[PDB]
DNA sequence: TATTGGGACGAAGTGCGAACGCTT
DNA sequence: AAGCGTTCGCACTTCGTCCCAATA
């Protein structure tokens, strides 16, 4: 291969430098330069110590950048003991799911009269009939208690502040605009603030200087963490070593002697070699894995050397960390980020397999996960970075560094350095949006991802080394290492594809969800909150050409209810069709293997558009929502005739034409589709052979049944419309009494008018039905489905908001 | 046929009512109802009279809704004579290309101190070194004249104000934010304002009340138009009558025996029948057509009854309107909307073929066009509305009317009645009237809405409108019957017009292609808005070949990769750009000359394409590539070529090899011809040891650019590096060249003295030097430099640039 | 050969009779 | 503090998908 370029050395140096800026590693140099009136100090020896809060010279805002295990919680309790003058002093402590409040609430046994809001079952609150006074909260739950907070507090604590600010960008975030304004009001008005994170950065210090001026901010920088039981040492391994894995997992029956390959060690230090050495040597080990796919493989490998291997991921029952002392090997994925830490001196070493992926965990999540085991008896942490999946050129380019350093550390909010109003958050949301964006973008590139992870380890005082460079690494050495890793990672994929666990206990729903194709599919058609097992059930249905056709029809109908100009402009319809009804979709075949399928484009969409126009109006009239299960209204055979009769002969003509289409124009007019529609019409009673209602119900049932897979099911409802008996409001009761001209206003009260209907219920008996959407199809984004924006939602907004301009125009 | 429903009668009544509200037909009721302190008056008898401008009680703002031909220009001149208290009183008059300023500037001879900006000449009026004191302006040039404008004027006149505000929404609008701020300053600050349009509406009256309060606004409603020309009578015809056209354009050879078609009269009065009657009767006729396709057919028909037939459209040489008195028939299209009016009493009657289309002219444009001939000697206007193309259910629904009337006449800015992101940007002025532009374009989807709008505009200009067989009144059921008839005839007649299409005896294919919806939609997605239809036909002929089509898509993808740089980084984002640009359906022109749609089939594995586009996007950026600008901004030599490839040479070699030897036909870009021709080209390249590194590098570079994108490495005529030709070098570019070859100098800063140095040292700059050149087609592509008003594609790329992929199976 | 009817059990209701927020 | 409107618990029933046992 080619020798290392000077450009490769500048790429490296730029990536490291931007990583250092994003997580606050530059803070001691940047503060004096850019905010000269803000005081700063560094504490390199022993635990951190915050300023004496009772002194008149102690500033209103203090911000702390100090390691996990630097003594922060002890310095905070000391600072609160000094800050709190009286029981009349109010206090607010905000935290996050990433670092549970229960640890603070436990250690705060040291302080009088402080309590925490239960994020579960928040009723029966301790400060009953009063606003909260001395309170611990998690930001993810803050909107629940916002109206029962004091308007202002005497002390504000933000713990893991960058993790707190990170929640604003989560898809689960709720009442965002309120939580923005609430936090901003507290920041602008509390007379003492303390804000702490291992990664508190220049933009936080800038923001607090913006709200309160340099002379009221102080910064303290920790560069010490507790030795001994927490003196962790990290090693990046060069090679996965699947040649050992495949030889171990080999069936023991045949002799199967070795081929003349993998004879040289190629720098050895394999992930699997090093792991086997610990397992054979009798060590207790814990293994983080980014992917379930690999977690299952390494569990199989561990189950050869031991019996007692625990495996934890989202689709396993949640094992509490107290149980982990029972096992020789514990394998987990990022799910333990939601749970508590494991404290006991049980494990000798830790292994980690990290694979950046566009829809994967971010490196800051990975770091959180690696921390969940607090204590390691031998102090080893071995990391393998799988760069297949992440083979792109860097995002932390020299151009971006030159930009950011020119603007005094002010980052661009998106990768084009020199925008449209696609979001509308407040000061807080806009200030830190850059950090969320680069945490997700850099996953595209292994070099950037590695540099971020290395930065996070270094800022927490973990000594990081790379194999064969066990002192310090020059840019050329890094580029050689990283070049080697990309090659190893790329060749190992075939071994991991061969070894992919397909025994019944191996989770196909989890393994499917780690595929990029599935993430894209989910992002375009489906709701974000659907379970992987629901998706596999849909993808199995999509494998059949009939199931796939019905899926696309149903997704088009939903688009037409979301974009009502699609029902009117053929031009807009062609944009919606090209987007939702052409391209590639993931399916699962009968073997259980994931398999992509093309949706061929259609030259003439006119028959489809006419049909969906008709069906969209009748869908709207029946209050259709696939997510809600189908039709909101009940309807009877008379309503069916009323729905069809305005355009009856068009429905007849279009279903006939679809049954006899001369050309196989794309997906929806393929041979099986037109055959099925013809077969359906061959069974339909002729237009004069039965009552108008009988023919109308037959036709309606064929349209909904064949095209969308939607069943006209009989209803047990006592009364028409949407209303269940027990939920019937007074206004709807009056409507029902008037609809039959029943006696009215005997009394004004609900219970009287209810008692009338419950006597006259027999007058409301009859044939009654609902449209039911199939089992799949309930997981689709619909007009009712609230969702944070993406490319598809914004495209539909554009198609709704912007009109078609006249083309060949005159000046 | 089934009877007309009461729901159709509500649809009709809603459509009419919303049309009335949009063009200010409701103004006499709505002002008393919503702004009681704003005085209003009705002038039903004789020409309009504005308030006495010299009175102490006469209000600061007056706004006038009055017909074309109602006397407005005389009332304006009278009002100005009264409003101008002194020789030093300043005046600004703003108008539009639709309402051309020279008619005012001519009649303003009576106030001969007033002058107009010669926006066409673009002369350096700033040489006067003083503000313009009494000025007439075309709104689209207002920014350029911005400097010579008194910060405030004593009198502000807005002429065809609605037509003026309409320019803000034009694609060709320039420096919008500046023109917005300028007009909004003037409206807030000028001591007297008068604003006039035949369609001045409630939202303008509301906006002026918003800036100046009800007590400072007064409204005049005119309902009279001068007889002799605006005594025009309009009749909507139920049938096109293509049976007569077919019988006429039939060759003289065959016997053509009779058939039962139109043996029953179908109540008569066809477009072509009525036209034939006037042509045979010796009348002089003018014909508006919405489409060139139809204009050429009616020109062929007229050339049977007469010799002297003129025809005018965007691809004809645009002859001056004064010449029209020479002809028995003049056929024209929207080209005359921007042109001048014809005043002499030549034409007897006027015919109009109007066809709503999503990419066509709006009905207000059509109306302006009909207004181009001032006077018709027999007063007749006959209109045929072709609803094929416009068969959708209405946009002016009862629910929209209920919304608008509930909000006191405040329209929603889009068809969904809900408050959505600020995808487009503008001031108060732009946002206030955006709704009018939106509904002007959307209603083209529906013939009923389009007809009601055109009928409204005719009525607000005092033209008496009738429908055939309905002599004085038309109930909602009668209207719905008429529409049902029209929609049938219009759909029936399309086959006749397709048969009778000219078959290209050099007959103007580019205009007939440009009226296709598929082509409009293609141009919106891939091309610049301003390209000529003749360049589009040249591209669509190339697109017919699978090789030409492959190169086009590769080049469009490259430009997208330069626009959306995360596409070069995230395979998820690349898949969204690929799915959008490189899959779907595109229009082509086959060897016969007929238009033909072609599929771009989707690709299961785009990784080979993405790898190669990543390698080309970097290289292109380094070469300052821009297809519009013709190719590479930089010149480069064979030494640069080796430096471009060498970081990834093994990848370029492997990818072009694999692209040659791909085992699977995975969509368009990996089709059999594509892989075969890349293998042929690659196997024709010299082996790595056979030639110098630079020779191999240039061979590989030439193959990649040449086969995949169709771009030629062309030898440059330049004496010097960069982009300068000899006689066009100047001080800065000269100094930048004198940095080379260590030509240290102390010569003076004047261009020719420094040029004299390079004209000696030129021998040191000579060598093998090249540019990449885009083919003839492909210069019409929307590139990263191509400024354009937003559309769905521009906004999709914004979203892919701004929004990051979020972790999917997400932590709880 | 493949019909066919029955068991079997999730989804989606009933509806008495009650809780419960609140403003009278 | 109880008169009122909304809304839910629990023990039931109806409908229809599914496949297995019984044979048209």
């Amino acid at each position: 291969g080619r020798p290392i370029g000077d450009d490769e050395c500048e790429q490296y140096t730029s990536s490291v430098s931007l990583a250092r800026m994003l997580y606050g590693g530059d803070l001691a140099e940047w503060v004096p330069r850019v905010h000269p009136k803000t005081t700063i100090e560094r504490q390199q020896h022993g635990p951190v110590t915050f300023p004496n809060a009772s002194a008149p010279t102690a500033r209103c805002v203090t911000v702390v950048r100090a390691p996990m295990g630097s003594g922060k919680t002890t310095a905070l309790i000391r600072w609160l003991r000094e800050a709190i003058h009286s029981p009349d002093t109010s206090v607010l402590v905000v935290s996050c799911r990433r670092s549970f409040t229960q640890t603070l609430a436990t250690r705060f046994a040291e302080s009088g009269l402080v309590d925490f809001v239960t994020y579960f079952s928040s009723t029966n609150y301790i400060m009953n009939d009063r606003p909260f006074h001395r309170l611990i909260v998690q930001v993810e739950s803050l909107h629940r208690v916002g109206p029962n907070l004091l308007n202002n507090y005497d002390v504000l604590v933000l713990d893991e502040v960058m993790s707190t600010l990170g929640q604003l960008y989560s898809p689960t975030m709720q009442q965002l605009g309120r939580v923005d304004a609430l936090m901003l009001r507290l920041l602008r008005t509390c007379p003492r603030i303390i804000a702490m994170d291992a990664t508190a950065n220049a933009q936080l210090v800038d923001f607090l200087c913006g709200l309160r001026g340099e002379k009221n901010v102080h910064v303290v920088v920790g560069e010490y963490a507790m030795p001994g039981f927490s003196a962790r040492r990290c090693l990046f391994l060069p090679r996965l070593g699947t040649e050992l894995l495949q030889a171990a997992l080999r069936p023991p029956g045949p002799p199967s002697g070795p081929s003349p390959d993998a004879s040289p060690d190629a720098r050895g230090a394999t992930f699997f070699g090093e792991l086997e050495a610990r397992l054979g040597g009798g060590d207790n080990i814990c293994i983080f894995s980014s992917t379930v796919s690999f977690a299952e493989i390494v569990a199989r490998f561990c189950r050869q050397f031991t019996d007692r291997v625990l495996l934890l991921h989202s689709l396993t029952p949640l094992g509490d960390v107290t149980t982990w002392g029972q096992y020789r090997v514990v394998i987990y994925t990022t799910v333990v980020t939601v749970g508590l830490s494991f404290d006991p001196l049980h494990f000798d070493g830790m292994f980690a397999y990290v694979k950046p992926m566009n829809y994967g965990p971010d490196m800051v999540s990975v770091y959180q996960s690696l921390g969940r085991v607090r204590t390691l008896r031998k102090g080893e942490l071995l990391i393998y970075m799988d760069g297949s999946g992440a083979r792109s050129e860097p995002v932390f380019t020299p151009m971006l560094l030159n930009h950011v350093v020119s603007s005094c550390g002010q980052w661009p909010a998106q990768f084009s350095q020199v925008d449209t109003s696609l979001g509308r958050g407040s000061r807080i949301y806009n200030k830190f949006r850059y950090k969320h964006y680069f945490e997700r973008c850099t996953l595209a590139c292994l070099s950037d991802s590695l540099n971020i992870l290395h930065m996070l380890l270094t800022l927490n005082c973990i000594r990081v080394r790379f194999w064969g460079h066990d002192d310090t690494l020059t840019p050329k050495d890094f580029c050689l290492f990283l070049r080697g890793v990309h090659f190893d990672a790329l060749r190992a994929q075939r071994d991991l594809r061969e070894l992919r666990c397909r025994d019944p206990e191996a989770s196909l729903p989890a393994q499917a969800a780690e595929t990029e194709e599935v993430g894209l599919f989910v992002e375009k058609y489906l709701r974000s909150d659907v379970a992987p097992a629901e998706i596999v059930a849909l993808m199995r249905n999509l494998n059949s050409l009939m199931g796939r056709t019905r899926f696309i029809y149903l997704a088009l109908l939903e688009a037409c209810l979301r974009v009502p100009m699609a029902t009117r402009s053929s031009a807009i319809f062609r944009r919606i069709y090209d987007h939702y009804a052409t391209g590639v979709i993931p399916t699962i075949n009968v073997t259980g293997e994931l398999e992509l399928v093309a949706l061929p484009p259609t030259l003439n969409v006119t028959p489809v558009w006419e049909l969906l126009c008709l069906c969209s109006t009748m869908a709207a009239r029946l209050h259709w929502d696939s997510a809600a299960g189908g039709s909101g209204r009940t309807f009877g055979p008379d309503d069916v005739l009323d729905l069809l009769t305005p355009h009856y002969d068009r429905y007849m003509q279009l279903v006939f034409e679809l049954g006899h289409c001369n050309v196989t124009d794309g997906l929806l007019l393929s041979e099986e589709a037109v055959k099925r529609v013809a077969d359906a019409l061959s069974g339909c009673p002729p237009r004069g052979s039965v009552s108008e209602t009988d023919h109308a119900v037959a036709l309606f049932k064929i349209i909904w049944g064949e095209l969308f897979g939607v069943q006209m099911a009989k209803s047990t409802q006592t009364f028409p419309g949407a209303g269940r008996v027990k939920n019937l409001t007074k206004q709807t009761i009056v409507g029902l009494l008037d609809a039959h001209h029943i006696d009215h206003s005997a009394c004004r009260t609900h219970r009287q008018l209810y008692a009338l209907l419950m006597a006259h219920k027999r007058e409301f008996a009859g044939a009654r039905f609902k449209l039911r959407v199939p089992a799949w199809g309930r997981c689709l984004r619909t007009h009712s489905s609230s969702a944070n924006p993406n490319a598809d939602i914004i495209l539909e907004a554009a198609l709704s908001e912007l009109p078609t301009e006249a083309w060949p125009m005159m000046q």
